[PDB]
């Protein structure tokens, strides 16, 4: 939106007077106003307004009839106040926004409490749990001491509900260790503005339903813009999130109050309330006088004789306090009476309650003497201020509320601190010293009203008394303030650039027009409309622009020019768009002005000296008005010589006073002159934020030297000490004299670790507390650093810093966490090459943490690096560790990518077969340049080819070109297509099913879990799809399964996935094929579909690919040109970083893909809904509703009717769907189909779904790059290939002209993606860390016969080709061939030696090896060798059913069952629900998780999401693990544990327990249904079919249309007809063998699968024919054969001596339970 703009001078439109700028011309005096005069001061009185009788419409309303849920807290308050009674219905029965205008004395504390109780009254739970802390309340009080009043008052009056009210404010870093358990937050406007000032600090605002703006007439003060920024930001978020927050405004009666109502969106008919001074709690009789001229020395005198005769009205009935300004002036004016009133006349000769200066009874008794209270003690005089006895100043207040002290002398802090009123307030010359200007300007208006509001004590008085004294010229201002005639105005023109740059950083505004609308949400907009002539506007330019579209534009334009001048925000004149700079981000987050940032940027240098750092601080524009007075030259010089840092900036003047005041505050130098005490506080409270901003500015720029200086100065200000001092000063409970004595001699602090508590006393001449010093030395935080280095390229290294804590934890000392800064720098410690914020939580304190980051290197490789880990809070808490490269062997250079020639795109006409052109012509005519170049090799040849192109480059059909080659030279060819992901396996299978079996009539199959049906699917299959694990178990027995070698084509997609998790299983089978291709029959064509690989020559040479048949392309030759945009979020807290991205995610869609489809990848599945709804609310927030829905809602109602997720049905109506694993396949296919159709423009998918998605888009936004890992209690980055596949979804060659991906990640990971995505991806192997199972299986299959065969096996692996080029990655100390054979021999020796003591193999000679019993069962079931070793270790002769349940759950195959967020206590609930709870469960162990998942699966408990997608993974590997226990228990000779193990596979498929009911296989039978047949009913599945009378649904009925399913599992449920055969003549008297034969044929000729309603895998019926002893726990024979109709019962055994032996034939199953029967017999 372009429009001509004009520059404005803000100084002309600003209210220069600030808080005391009165807009009214005159001042209406009341009726009883008389003006009496003296010769130095003239009096102007106003009377005490009479009390108004209650009208007929309003009456007092007690607390009895208000609702019972909120009557608590009002205990002790019988009847509501007259104001509360008028708002009893508004503040408790309506959620309308309120604005209370009342006299300052009205209290207003109960009305704010009634609005809280209404918010609290929404979550009751019928007194079962009042603590439903889903809500939060904010109370914004203007002054600091007011906050201490509300926290205590609301504390006692709300603790009855379990509510916890706290207060976060001051100079801390927004501590979240005690906020999530808080419900009412009390803080200042600037503090709550600091909250919402950060990027993702919305956690508080998302739960807040109520905010209260107490003393909201602060809008008139210079702090007014802070309140405007709060409300304007909060209301816009109410619109941008569609969640309503109720605003309550509390104000003193002043003009323009209705404008404050419109500012808060208050309905003047149901929310606005105004009560003039007629509603004062006590009618105050005010006086107003003004000094004429001075007589400056007599000014202090003239103003004092007017204080005495005001005490003369009533002796004791006149209770007084004298308000001053200075802390010690509580004595000066209290000595003025002691000097003036003493020597002139009667110095308050008080003499009533007794005989020696009134009551001294309770005066001399309660006697503490706080070094000031005494000279005014035998009478009612007392002092109060923030100066001294801050601990026992409450005693000055305690002995006063009981009517004990009659005159006080206090400061403005008390009026806000504790509500202690009096009969007569008083004040003095209202001209305070303001360090912001260094002047003595008029007192702030907000103080004066709160000051005189203490004129009352309604519980102990009936009349007030006014009492002010000031000048005359420009002093009728105070008449208009205290008499409801001081108009509330807007000071936003003052702080406009600071409030604008705020919203720019939040993203709430993006350009000039975005900000002009933001200006309409503030109080400045309304005030510019009602009184436009006051705000520099005229009446003629108002008619042409009543909305002020030009003035607000001119205001935004000028403020934007200042932010550009100071480099806060880059902003152009033409488009008017805003761009946030790093300086603007820090200026906002740390609340520093735009002028200060420019000075910081103008001066900060990498080599900036420490003395200049204090200079750069002292030039902060927050101190631009701090000057120096003559009364300060003496004390300032007596500080400069006492402070350490040599101040070379100036001998004095202004910049050095700020510098000296810093070091004086750091060194805790006690000051005397009060002109410096008030100035030092101002240059130190901001010193925390100012120096912390300089720290982040320097840290993010990588200036290692100044980063250490600025970070130290941040701790030096916080800890109020220097680095030269002893670090033990930070322990604030050690005697300073002792700590000052340990630093007498220059004894190093680290040497204290090596000294006991006795040697401590030896060197400190004080063995008194030598033991309590050894306590705090070991309480100091100390970290240990160990590093493992791994080179990736010749320019990057993979550092694995292992942090080990070495100290004792203490929440009293450290708290709930300890922060650190992992800084890695170069040799000279000048450049921070990488940095990240490491946190050390309390509950995981002594646990070991491993941080994985990457660092760059260069060809002139320096000898070392340095990983310095310093603390973020503690001074001198640093652990350093060099990283020497003296043994570093950088990898080999990667060859350039294969050049892409601009060949004329070959059409489908080049493909000869017209039966194939029909599968490629109706889609696109010409192949892309990457395809047209590899065509001739992959199709017109029979050699091995390797294609390397980025994901999403049409590379999938290149594998199909090799498939067409096989079909032309084979009838029913044999092709095995391998894909590392199961989701991508089904994604290509169905894609290839149509293109080869539907239209080409060539059977295309997909492998499964059971190897029996896998072998027959291998036979029928012409195009075979398989994951590495399914093809490994089949191709392992390749010697026998000869249909594995006869394959003609062997495709492997995404072979760069060899270096990731589950990678070695892909390397083993790809080398398994390269080896069984040694001229056995014919080359098996090893086409390996890969991506951009730097070391692609190693993958080609591995798979026999030549150089001509190796096409590896750079990522930039992508067919659809990609525009990658990586932006960083410097937020270490992951839960906050995600919420800080929900706004840039929407702002990225509107910029990169406004009308084209967009995919967003979020880490968790709960974020799929949140990010979708956030896009919804932020979309309608832009007044752009339904711009992502490109169809009409009527066209979606039929489709959305079949959806069950109510939220998906609502978000899709707004054109934004989402995809997560919690959705049904029908729901996922629907959202993917509607997205590719263009109906919806946005899908928000999980990370886990980035593979199984047949969907592309124009813009792919990656929300986060980290997912939670509950096993280590830390967040880990995305696997690089997960990110790669996500970026690939930004590929639409037919539609889009370009691809666009936006990666949003933590700033610590930005430099990682900044080069591993623009460059080819280097790949390495991981076979050494997963070698035993493939070696153990190679020996059982007799492929490895000796140790030399194991060395020969490694010659075919990808590990062989990479160990020579990147040595240090696999810890190869040398590069020569001498080290290659040594490391290989050491590798095969250590791998076989592990199988030796694991009983898997048997080493006999230095060469030969042989498999054993444990080794064969581990290779048969594809079970890890440690699992069957654990089985042989734990299985004894008494393992029952529950004993087996615990053992199988501990299998190594269940190690990768993930532990996710908020499951540490979610799994704790299942332990109290399962019938067999475990002892010592930590709930963060996957084996403890898997044990509870099947214990709930056994009890048929619902799966409750999340922990349900892992249960299906358990049941996949569940069958093979139980059958292993059957073999181990049979090998050991135990029948009772073996029979219980055979029952386990039964109770898993149908989900039963040990003593469960047998009818639990019925398709519709609840848990309370077996009780229908317990008296004389059915108990088995046989008497329901033996009952030839087809009764069926005649004893009890539930469903008639679904009894067609019970009839299916009925005749599949097999009956038994068994009769063992033993002869007495073929064997007798033991000795020889004994042979037994069992039956084979059964009734129903069944050809139906096993019913698996709860088992996610189709199964086959398997039965164990076991012959064991009667009850001697001796399993004699056992055979596991598949169930059919005819087999050969091969079982035999040797008989024991004598002859009388009772045997038993067991015929157990593995699918159902009930058909098992026993047969007892005896032979011999």
């Amino acid at each position: 939106a372009l429009a001509p703009r004009q520059v404005l001078d803000l100084e002309d439109l600003v209210f220069t007077q600030g808080s005391h700028f009165m807009a009214n011309k005159r001042c209406q005096l009341p009726d009883g106003s008389f003006r009496r005069q003296r010769k130095g001061y003239e009096e102007v009185h106003v009377p005490a307004l009479k009390p108004k009788p209650f009208g007929s419409e309003e009456q007092l309303l007690p607390v009895e009839k208000l609702p019972k849920y909120a009557q608590a807290g009002f205990e002790g308050f019988k009847t509501l106040n007259r104001i509360q009674s008028k708002l009893y219905r508004a503040a408790l029965e309506t959620d309308e926004n309120l604005l209370l205008c009342a006299p300052t004395g009205a209290g207003k504390t109960n009305v704010a409490l009634m609005c809280m109780l209404r918010e609290i009254g929404k979550h009751i739970n019928m007194d079962g749990t009042i603590n439903v802390d889903d809500f939060k309340i904010i109370y914004i009080a203007p002054m600091r001491s007011l906050v201490q009043e509300m926290v205590g008052s609301f504390g006692k009056r709300l603790a009855t509900y379990g509510i916890t009210v706290a207060e976060l404010t001051g100079d801390h870093q927004l501590c979240k260790e005690e906020i999530s358990a808080t419900q009412i937050i009390v803080c200042t406007p600037e503090k709550w503005d600091i909250i919402t000032r950060k990027g993702g600090e919305r956690t508080y605002t998302q739960l807040v339903r109520l905010i209260i703006l107490d003393e909201i007439h602060l809008l008139h003060d210079d702090r007014g813009p802070v309140l405007e920024a709060l409300v304007a930001r909060a209301i816009r978020n109410i619109e941008c999130t569609q969640e309503d927050v109720r605003l309550i405004g509390l104000s003193a009666t002043l003009p323009n109050y209705e404008d404050v109502a419109t500012f808060l969106r208050v309905d003047p008919a149901k929310g606005l309330f105004y009560f003039d001074n007629s509603f004062r709690p006590v009618p105050l009789e005010q006086t107003y006088v003004g000094i004429t001229e001075k007589k400056a020395i007599k000014r202090f005198q003239i103003m004092n004789e007017i204080v005495y005769e005001k005490i003369m009205e009533h002796a004791g009935k006149n209770q007084v306090l004298v308000f001053v300004h200075s802390r010690k002036e509580t004595g000066k004016t209290a000595r003025a009476i002691r000097d003036m009133c003493l020597e002139k006349d009667t110095l308050g000769l008080f003499l009533r309650e007794g005989s020696a200066s009134t009551e001294v009874l309770r005066t001399e008794a309660e006697q503490c003497k706080n070094l000031e209270l005494k000279d005014l003690l035998p009478y009612g005089f007392a002092i109060h201020h923030a100066g001294m006895t801050r601990v026992d100043r409450t005693l000055v207040e305690d002995l006063f509320a009981d009517k004990h002290i009659q005159v006080l002398v206090s400061t403005a802090t008390l009026a806000w601190g504790v509500n202690l009123p009096a009969h007569t307030v008083i004040i003095k010359g209202t001209q305070v010293y303001s360090p912001e200007k260094g002047r003595w300007t008029e007192l702030g208006a907000l103080d004066i009203l709160q000051m005189l509001g203490r004129a009352g004590r309604p519980q102990y008085d009936t009349k007030g008394e006014g009492i002010l004294i000031t000048s005359h010229g420009e002093l009728q201002y105070y008449l208009s303030l205290l008499n409801q005639q001081l108009p509330i105005e807007s000071q936003m023109v003052s702080k406009l650039p600071d409030m604008l740059n705020a919203e720019i950083v939040l993203g709430n505004v993006q350009n000039a027009k975005d900000a002009v609308n933001w200006l309409g949400y503030a109080y400045l907009y309304i005030r510019m409309l009602r009184s436009p002539t006051l705000y520099g506007i005229s009446h003629d330019d108002l008619k042409g622009d009543p909305l002020l579209d030009q003035r607000r534009l001119d205001l935004v334009h000028t403020a934007a020019l200042m932010l550009d001048k100071n480099n806060l925000v880059k902003y152009d004149k033409k488009t008017g768009n805003f761009q946030v700079t790093e300086l603007g981000r820090i200026a906002s987050h740390y609340y520093i002005t735009n002028d200060t940032v420019q000075t910081y940027n103008q001066l900060l240098k990498p080599t900036l000296s420490e003395i200049e750092l204090f200079r750069v601080f002292s030039l902060s524009s927050e101190f631009k008005n701090i000057t120096v007075r003559e009364e300060e030259k003496l004390e300032l010089q007596k500080l400069l010589e006492r402070v350490p840092i040599p101040v070379k900036e100036s001998i004095e003047e202004p910049s050095a006073k700020i510098n000296v005041l810093l070091q004086a505050f750091i060194s805790q130098l006690k000051l005397e002159g009060f002109a410096l005490m008030a100035d030092m506080v101002y240059v130190t409270q901001s010193a925390g934020r100012l120096m912390r901003a300089i720290f982040e500015i320097v840290l993010n720029r990588g200036w290692a030297q100044l980063t250490d200086k600025t970070l130290n100065l941040c701790k030096m200000i916080d800890k109020r000490m220097w680095q030269s001092m002893c670090p033990l000063r930070q322990f604030r409970k050690l005697p300073e004299e002792v700590v000052k004595k340990i630093e007498k001699k220059n004894f190093p602090f680290e040497r204290l670790y090596d000294l006991n508590h006795n040697e401590i006393g030896e060197l400190i001449r004080m063995p008194k507390m030598g033991k309590t010093i050894h306590k705090y030395v070991h309480l100091f935080p100390k970290l240990e650093l160990s590093v493992h280095l791994q080179p990736i390229t010749r320019s990057t290294l993979k550092v694995e810093l292992t942090i080990t804590p070495d100290f004792q934890w203490d929440e009293k000392v450290h708290g709930s966490s300890e922060a650190f800064w992992i800084l890695v720098e170069d040799v000279d410690s000048e450049v921070i090459l990488h940095h990240e914020y490491f946190l050390l939580k309390a509950k995981y304190a002594q646990d070991e943490h491993l941080i994985t980051f990457f660092v760059p290197v260069f060809e002139p490789l320096p000898p070392q690096y340095f990983i310095r880990v310093v603390s973020d809070r503690w001074l001198s808490c640093e652990t350093q560790l060099p990283v020497s490269f003296r043994h570093l062997i950088l990898p080999e250079k990667y060859p350039p990518p294969t050049e892409l020639l601009d060949l004329q795109p070959l059409p489908v006409s080049a493909l000869r077969n017209s039966a194939f052109e029909s599968l490629y012509q109706d889609k696109f005519p010409f192949f892309n340049p990457i395809q047209t170049q590899v065509f001739n090799t992959v199709y017109n040849s029979d050699d091995n080819v390797f294609v390397g192109a980025p994901t999403g480059s049409g590379k999938t059909i290149c594998a199909e070109f090799a498939i067409l080659r096989m079909l032309l030279q084979s009838s029913e060819g044999r092709c095995v297509y391998i894909t590392p992901m199961e989701a991508l396996a089904e994604q290509v299978y169905m894609d290839w099913y149509e293109k080869f079996q539907d239209r080409l009539n060539k059977k295309v199959v997909l492998l499964t879990g059971e190897t029996s049906t896998d072998l027959k699917l291998l036979g029928k299959g012409n195009i075979i799809i398989s994951t590495p694990e399914k093809w490994d178990i089949l191709s392992r027995r390749w010697k026998q399964r000869k249909n594995v070698q006869n394959i003609n084509l062997f495709v492997v997609d995404e072979v760069h996935l060899i270096g990731g998790e589950n990678g070695p299983v892909l390397e083993v089978i790809c080398s398994r094929m390269r080896y069984i291709s040694s001229q056995i029959e014919r080359p098996i064509r090893i086409v390996a579909l890969s991506s951009s690989l730097s070391n692609a020559k190693d993958v080609a040479h591995w798979l026999g690919c030549s150089a001509t048949s190796t096409f590896n392309f750079h990522p930039n030759v992508r067919p659809v040109p990609l525009e990658l945009h990586i932006q960083g979020f410097n937020i270490s807290h992951t839960q906050t970083r995600l919420l800080s991205m929900a706004k840039p995610v929407y702002h990225a869609i509107t910029k990169h893909s406004p009308k084209k489809p967009v995919i967003v990848f979020v880490p968790s599945r709960k974020q799929t809904r949140l990010t979708a709804i956030d896009i919804l609310t932020t979309c309608a927030c832009d007044i752009q509703r339904q711009r992502f829905l490109h169809c009409t809602e009527k066209d979606l109602i039929p489709y959305l009717e079949k959806l069950s997720d109510s939220t998906l049905k609502e978000t899709l109506l707004n054109g934004v769907g989402y995809l997560h694993e919690g959705l049904s396949p029908m729901e996922r296919r629907l959202v993917e189909q509607l997205f590719s159709s263009g109906a919806i423009q946005v899908v928000v998918a999980s990370r886990s779904l980035c593979w199984g998605m047949n969907v592309a888009a124009h813009l792919v936004i990656i929300m986060d790059t980290q997912y939670y890992n509950g096993k280590i209690h830390a967040y880990v980055d995305y696997p690089i290939y997960d990110v790669l596949q996500m970026v690939g979804h930004a590929n639409r060659p037919l539609q889009d002209d370009e691809g666009r991906c936006v990666i949003m990640c933590q700033g610590s990971k930005k430099d990682f993606f900044k080069k591993f995505l623009y460059e080819p991806l280097p790949v390495e192997s991981h076979l050494d860390h997963c070698m035993h199972d493939h070696f153990n299986a190679e020996i059982v299959t007799k492929t490895i016969e000796n140790k030399q065969d194991a060395v020969d096996y490694l010659t075919w692996t990808f590990l062989y080709r990479r160990m020579t080029q990147n040595p240090n990655y696999y810890n190869l100390q040398g590069i020569s061939h001498r080290h290659l054979s040594d490391h290989l021999s050491e590798l095969v020796e250590q791998t076989l030696s592990d199988l030796e003591q694991s009983k898997c193999i048997s080493i006999e000679d230095e060469m030969d090896v042989a498999p054993l019993n444990l080794g064969m069962i581990a290779a048969y079931y594809y079970i890890n060798y440690t699992t069957i070793e654990l089985f042989s270790m734990s299985l004894n002769a008494k393992t029952k059913v529950r004993g087996l349940i615990e053992i199988i759950s501990n299998a190594a195959e269940y190690e990768n069952i993930p532990i996710r967020h908020h499951e540490d206590n979610l799994l704790r609930q299942l332990a109290q629900k399962v019938p067999h709870k475990l002892n010592n469960p930590k709930f963060n162990d996957p084996h403890v998780k898997t044990n509870l998942l099947l214990q709930a699966h056994l009890s048929r408990m619902q799966l409750s999401a999340e922990l349900q997608s892992d249960t299906e993974e358990i049941l996949s590997k569940a069958i093979r693990l139980i059958q292993a226990c059957v073999d181990v228990l049979s090998s050991n000779g135990w029948l009772s544990p073996a029979l219980a193990a055979m029952e386990l596979a039964q109770m898993v498929t149908q989900a039963m327990w040990s003593k469960d009911s047998y009818l639990k296989q019925l398709p519709h039978f609840t848990s309370e249904h077996i009780k229908r047949c317990t008296d004389k009913g059915v108990e088995s599945v046989f008497d329901i079919m033996e009952m030839e009378d087809e009764e069926r649904n005649a004893l009890l009925q539930l469903t008639d249309s679904q009894i067609a399913d019970v009839a299916r599992f009925c005749n599949r449920y097999p009956n038994i007809e068994l009769s063992y055969e033993v002869v007495d003549k073929d064997s007798i008297r033991s000795g020889g063998p004994v042979v037994v034969l069992v039956q084979l044929e059964r009734e129903e000729e069944v050809t139906g699968p096993v019913i698996a309603p709860l088992f996610p895998q189709k199964r086959e019926e398997g039965w164990w024919v076991v012959i064991g002893d009667a009850k001697s726990n001796s399993l004699i024979s056992i055979k596991r054969l598949t169930l059919q109709q005819k087999a050969k019962v091969k079982l035999d055994f040797v008989a024991p001596a004598t002859g009388a032996h009772n045997y038993t034939l067991y015929f157990m199953s593995d699918a159902y339970m009930g058909c098992d029967q026993e047969y007892k017999f005896s032979v011999d």
